[PDB]
DNA sequence: ATATCT
DNA sequence: AGAT
DNA sequence: ATCTGAAGTAT
């Protein structure tokens, strides 16, 4: 059983995310629990929480089918102490909002070294940030998303993900989400079934599927190994439709949120339908 | 710096 | 991308 | 149709 959806808008209230997901016949969904471009947000109200839970129940979205995404401002590997602490506090709040909403997963990008510290140093800070958040919360798994490798963003190599996991104390609450556009942009080919086999065997050897908690299904406007993060609708990008059919036919991607972050929301219902039909 | 993306 |  | 304000890619 596969859970297929998209990162829908939470405008007007978190419950609206569940409503919008149901509208496109999604069996999974992602969302921001607050403005992704602002540091502070009003505390969740009992009404917002209840309406969200009610909507999730009404449309059959269990926590295993929802993959919230954290703010874009957070840098869990920031080289400057003040900024690192600010990011950590915000991440803790993000995890706590998940707790309050009955969610069990939180997808986030690792962090960036900003050319001020070593890769190893940065990865260590990220692992510690996760350890701190896990010590302050319960029931929420920190899901590390791989990245395209733009600028000083880390997490573009599977080895980075493995290194962070190695530094996390409570292995039961850490995992990863693989974004196909990011992987492709970072140099992991997905243009043919054979390349997909190779790329995921690499993932298996380095990270291990036991840690896979979600997928972001995005084609790529950017090119192979370009290290540029630009999404595209399925089949219209440089990856092509083969990779997505392959993923839908592989049982290793069962029981986790498979999230579209494609650029034309007006065809999400159709993209979801197509993905389902590939199984 | 401006526009746009994630 | 969400609030106003 | 403007803020918010990390990090980054083009221009
Ligand atoms: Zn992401
Ligand atoms: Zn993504
Ligand atoms: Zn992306």
């Amino acid at each position: 059983m596969k859970y297929i959806g998209a990162h829908v808008s939470a405008a007007g209230g978190l419950a609206n995310a569940a409503i919008r997901a149901a509208e496109i016949d999604a069996t999974a969904f992602a969302l921001f629990t607050k403005n992704q471009r602002q540091w502070r947000a009003a505390p969740l109200t009992t009404q917002t929480i209840d309406e969200f839970k009610a909507a999730c129940e009404k449309y059959h979205y269990t926590s295993a089918q929802i993959l919230p995404h954290d703010s874009a401002l957070i840098n869990l590997g920031h080289p400057v102490t003040e900024a690192l602490e600010k990011s950590r506090d915000a991440f803790i709040d993000e995890m706590q909002r998940c707790e309050q909403l009955g969610l069990s997963l939180l997808n986030f990008h690792p962090g960036s070294h900003l050319m001020q510290i070593s890769e190893e140093d940065c990865l260590a800070r990220i692992a510690e940030s996760i350890n701190i958040a896990l010590d302050k919360t319960q029931g929420v798994t920190a899901v590390i998303e791989n990245t395209a490798g733009q600028g000083s963003n880390l997490g573009f190599k599977f080895e980075h993900l493995a290194a962070i996991i190695d530094g996390v104390e409570d292995k039961s609450r850490v995992g990863v989400c693989i974004d196909t556009c990011h992987a492709f942009a970072a140099g992991y080919d997905l243009r043919t079934p054979a390349e997909c086999e190779k790329t995921f065997a690499d993932f298996a050897r380095t990270v291990g599927f036991k840690y896979l908690r979600g997928m972001h299904l995005n084609d790529a406007k950017s090119t192979f190994g370009s290290r540029v993060d630009r999404h595209h609708s399925l089949g219209e990008g440089n990856i092509g439709h083969d990779a997505f059919r392959w993923i839908m036919q592989d049982d290793r991607f069962d029981g986790i949120p498979l999230i579209l972050e494609t650029i034309n929301p007006d065809i999400w219902a159709e993209e979801i339908a197509w993905l389902k039909a590939q199984q």
